């Protein structure tokens, strides 16, 4: 007896043709319809099937709160309750109610089911059902105890979730896949459980399936396999073919056929194959095929497919279609392939906290079946991991040689491309610090050391100032002070500024530099030099407080999201942004701005850059549109220049007021003559973010601006006014005098009947609060109150010091990430900065920050690819050949490069070591869900191997990567040996308290020359943001979970 036939007594039972059994107490799918079996002695029961109906929602209050329930209901406003038969699947609505279980259990028939999380589908027979009973801890374990004391095994629902525990001891498991009535689930690190897929039989190869097992094992038999894995879109060549589904034939070389329309990896995808060829007539029945059909007729229904393609590829002499079928969309569809959950994003269970860009990251790891993508390697060794594309692996000797070729080649750009000496990059920009290996930075600052000597005297230092994108949280930047570091100017100016009146807390803030505790330089008095730590102050940058803000905008009467949209979605954004931008209420844009930069540019102890997008508007092209804070701070980089000098001494009085104040080359503090230079030097600002302030007639605000300023007249350079700021460059202005003290003297009423020269709150586009910035009258046309660095000797092992040397420079950030494309060949930003060379230098900059020269990958993966600013890129050594970047060409760079040079300005190479984007080539590689700090994700998902996107590069990588390695070595064979180091360690206190640095120690080891890095590869990356191809794309036996390997003792499914 086996199949559904009747007994001799009335009704009928069900038995499973395979083996014999009985079906009692199971669901089972009949040709037409689906039934279900009872516990008693499984004399069935009918489930008809719901074709049409709407799936919604109501409103439902239990006793609690009012909860938003599911419902199916009909065509007919019917709710249907109780179980269901819906579209070949099962769902359970309560019939109380009308809610939808998914997640669940429920008694039906004295028998628990599951529902799985997801559709809420029936899929499995539950053990146990637990509100009673409790947890235990035993021998170091995790169990639960019933309410008679006594152990509760296997698969339960304990307090509403689904988990499992080991059937011998009871041990709850944790994030590890396990199999119950071959059903494969995850049960997460904190234990609860998900469905998965339910897994095959796996029947005896019978009379049909003997001629559609692989010709052989060679490599010719098998296509779109990569590094001889077996990918769901693999194609094999049978021992025969059924020529028009009748007469078997011996495969001819030419033949190939889809693996996946003989073999499965789970039931899930089989069942799915059978209903999706219903739909697209290439099997007409009236049979329905569920997770409850018998393997038999599931088996016997993929080979009537089989009959019915053949007849199809006999008429159209090929199989272009049946590709065009299963592997390509239909129907503004996701193809056949990608609606299967083990194929998809759904099984990589994207996002979470830590996964911070592009919805996680997949960190490589090590297997016996992938010699090739292997590495010993793969620590991250900083803070740090994954941020964005493929995460390349610095911890490798030969990616740490190939960061140093890069170096040289970036550093001798002009003399290796074109043979123009004067054409080279001086400093470098470290991108994600914090992201990559200290190894590689620890030998990136050796070799600045080496190739330009900027340990041994401060006047070599500063001709090669470098910078990173970090706190005192880079710790092989700090320990030496080999580059500079961002200050927390930034941060303190977004609490006491930046923000909307009444939002803003008090300017004391702004009296101290210091990054969580510890302090970078103090203000207040400061005398001394040589002590402060080597920064960078800022209040916007590229990426930092703008893209954010910029997206705000474009979102709002457009809805695109900030990593990818259209050019023209992008300029109608910007036109409501600058917009608000020029307006006193601003919705997206910051407060103070020019208040902000008037601190940076009169600050001790700092190294201040400008951003591009502050002083124009990317609206229009590059220095096309002038923005409304420009005139601003054209003017406070001209008081700088000229004025700022000597010590410093900032305070807040009692009416809430900023009284920065600087005193003159030479004079450190209040009580210092100085040399005859001082006098007409050393200006003094007040700022306020009250613009509802309003001394009264008895208050009076005061600028004790040094002994050196007894009795002489002050000159002012920027003046509060109702509708903004009325800048000056010269001694033409409003001018007021200091007493015999030395202090300017200030209040309600005007100086001597000067309009604007008042102080009182003002709610204007470019300041809701009050500024003001006075210098000495009297300054020399040709004066220059910056100290020129000595060529002395260092032998405190520092590089960069801060002093009045180094605080006399000042970086110029030059680009944006919302440019728009040029038009022509003049409108393009590096021809641009060439001609406006001698802008920058009277201005004084001294370094120039260009933007990332590289070519963009333009793959729209991420914002930075979207508008290809060029931190997005494949090609490394690619930087505008033949065809422009967004910047310019090759030739276009070399004529910025020297433009800048002529004009006596630095250039910065903008290094980016962690990631690259868009690899064309394919490797497999095993993967485990990651988040940005390098660590292991609970997922369902597990560890698999996975075809990533990791091999290629481009044709100028090719040409220039790893060819000066020998070179370098011959010269400095010091960056090339192993080598100690020390760095310090941010420590976070687990007490809530600050943070507190330590003295780490390191060993990088040494490097090759030999190793060329011509292309990439998986050996050389850490891992890859989330592909989405799905957790079971690389095939493998799900029930032991054997992987397919294509060897001459190779591992092969059709069998
Ligand atoms: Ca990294």
């Amino acid at each position: 007896a086996k199949g559904l036939r009747q007994d001799s007594n009335g009704k009928l039972r069900y038995f499973d043709l395979t083996t014999g059994i009985q079906a009692k107490g199971q669901f089972v799918t009949i040709g037409q319809e689906t039934y279900y079996f009872s516990k008693d002695h499984g004399d069935a029961q009918l489930l008809p099937m719901v074709t049409e109906g709407h799936y919604g929602t109501i409103t439902l209050k239990q006793g609690q709160d009012t909860k938003t329930a599911w419902v199916y209901r009909d065509q007919n406003n019917t709710i249907l309750k109780g179980l269901q038969n819906i579209n070949g699947t099962l769902q359970f609505f309560d019939p109380y109610t009308g809610e939808q279980l998914k997640g669940g259990v429920a008694k039906y028939d004295d028998k628990l089911f599951y529902f799985e999380s997801g559709k809420g589908n029936l899929v499995s027979t539950v053990a146990g059902d637990y509100q009673d009973g409790h947890y235990i801890s035993q021998d170091g374990q995790t169990r639960y105890a019933d309410k008679q004391n006594q152990l509760v095994k296997g698969l339960v629902t304990v307090n509403g979730a689904l988990q499992y525990f080991d059937n011998a001891t009871g041990n709850q498991i944790k994030n590890q896949q396990v199999i119950v009535d071959g059903k494969t689930y995850y049960f997460d690190d904190k234990g609860n459980g998900e469905y998965l897929f339910t897994n095959t039989l796996d029947m005896s190869t019978n009379a049909f399936s003997t001629k559609n097992v692989a010709f052989n094992h060679d490599s010719s038999s098998f296509d779109h396999t990569v590094d001889g894995f077996l990918t769901a879109d693999t194609w094999y060549r049978p021992k025969s073919i059924l020529a028009n589904g009748t007469t078997w034939r011996d495969s001819t070389d030419k033949d190939m056929r889809p693996l996946i329309t003989v073999w499965w990896p789970n039931k899930n995808v089989q069942v799915n194959y059978l209903n999706f060829m219903k739909a697209n007539g290439l099997l007409t029945t009236a049979a329905q095929y569920t997770l409850h059909s018998d393997q038999y007729d599931l088996n016997q229904a993929a080979q009537d497919v089989q009959v019915a393609i053949e007849r199809r590829i006999a008429s159209e002499h090929g199989t272009d279609w049946l590709q065009k079928l299963l592997f390509e969309s239909q129907n503004n569809n996701p193809s056949f392939v990608k609606q299967q959950f083990i194929w998809n994003k759904d099984s990589e269970y994207h996002g979470g906290g830590d996964a911070w860009f592009q919805g996680g990251y997949l960190k490589y790891g090590n297997n016996p079946l992938t010699p090739t993508t292997n590495s010993d390697y793969r620590q991250p060794g900083n803070a740090f991991d994954f941020l964005l594309a493929n995460d390349v692996d610095n911890s490798n000797p030969v990616v740490q040689a190939e960061n140093l070729n890069w170096l040289h080649y970036l550093m001798n750009f002009g003399t290796i491309t074109a043979g123009q000496d004067d054409a080279n990059f001086d400093s470098i920009r470290i991108d994600a610090v914090d992201f990559i290996h200290n190894d590689t930075i620890q030998r990136t600052y050796d070799y600045l050391r080496d190739a330009y000597q900027v340990q041994q005297s401060e006047a070599k230092a500063n001709q090669h100032i470098s910078l990173v994108e970090a706190g005192l949280d880079a710790g092989t930047s700090t320990i030496h002070n080999d580059a500079l570091i961002e200050s927390n100017l930034r941060e303190a100016a977004t609490l006491s500024l930046t923000n909307e009146p009444g939002k803003n807390k008090p300017l004391t803030n702004m009296l101290q530099d210091v990054d969580g505790g510890t302090l970078i330089t103090d203000h207040t008095q400061n005398s001394t030099e040589n002590q402060a730590t080597p920064n960078y102050s800022i209040i916007h940058a590229h990426d930092k407080g703008v893209q954010e803000k910029v997206g705000a905008a474009i979102t709002d009467a457009t809805g695109a999201d900030w990593t990818n949209f259209t050019d023209e979605q992008l300029k109608a954004g910007l036109e409501l942004f600058y917009k608000d931008q020029r307006a006193t209420n601003k919705k997206y844009n910051s407060y103070n701005i020019p208040s902000i930069y008037a601190l940076m540019l009169t600050n001790k102890d700092t190294v201040p850059r400008m951003y591009y997008g502050d002083m124009y508007q990317d609206d229009g092209q590059y220095m096309a549109n002038k923005s409304i804070y420009y005139d601003a701070l054209v003017s406070l980089m001209t008081a700088r220049k000229s004025y700022v000098s000597g010590g410093q001494t900032m305070s807040v009085d009692n009416h809430g007021l900023l009284k920065s104040v600087r005193f003159g080359k030479d004079a450190m503090t209040a009580n210092d003559l100085g040399t005859s230079a001082t006098r007409t030097e050393g200006l003094g600002v007040i700022i306020g973010n009250d613009p509802k302030l309003q001394l009264n007639d008895s208050d009076k605000v005061t600028l004790d601006m040094g002994a050196a300023h007894k009795n002489q007249k002050y000159r002012a350079v920027i003046l509060t006014t109702r509708d903004g700021l009325a800048t000056f460059n010269s001694d033409q202005a409003p001018t007021a005098w200091t007493n015999d003290q030395g202090t300017l003297t200030f209040s309600n009423q005007e100086i001597n009947g000067q309009d604007n020269t008042q102080i009182r709150g003002v709610a204007n586009p470019q300041v809701s609060g009050y500024l003001a910035v006075w210098v000495p009258v009297g300054a020399s046309d040709n004066q220059d109150a910056r100290t020129a660095a000595t060529t002395t000797e260092n032998h405190d092992g520092k590089v960069l010091h801060s002093n009045a040397a180094l605080d006399s420079n000042l970086i110029y950030e030059g680009f944006s990430n919302f440019q728009p494309k040029a038009t022509t060949h003049d409108e393009l930003t590096n021809v641009v900065i060439a001609k406006n060379a001698d802008v920058f230098n009277n201005w004084g900059i001294t370094s120039f920050e260009m933007a990332p020269q590289y070519r963009s990958s333009g793959d729209h993966t991420f914002l930075d690819s979207t508008i290809d600013n060029g931190y997005a890129f494949t090609d490394r050594y690619d930087l505008g050949f033949n065809t422009p970047t967004k910047y310019g060409t090759d030739g276009d760079l070399r004529a910025t490069i020297q433009a800048l040079h002529h004009a006596n300005m630095q250039v910065m190479a903008d290094v980016v070591d962690n990631q690259v984007y868009n690899l064309p080539g394919k490797e497999v590689v095993s993967a485990t869900r990651a988040g940005v700090y390098g660590n292991d994700d609970a997922t369902g998902f597990g560890t698999q191997l996975y075809v990533t996107n990791s091999v290629g590069g481009g044709q100028y990588q090719e040409k220039y990567a790893g060819q000066y390695l020998e070179a370098l070595k011959a010269k400095y064979p010091d960056l090339f040996e192993g080598k100690a180091y020390d760095y310090w360690y941010k420590n976070y206190a687990n007490d809530g308290s600050n943070p507190y640095y330590t003295l780490s120690h390191g060993d990088r080891e040494s490097i090759p020359a030999d190793v060329a890095i011509k292309q990439w590869s998986a050996k050389y990356m850490n891992g890859t943001n989330v592909l989405g191809n799905g957790m079971g794309y690389v095939l493998k036996d799900w029930h032991n979970g054997q992987y397919f390997k294509l060897d001459g003792d190779k591992s092969t499914l059709p069998q």
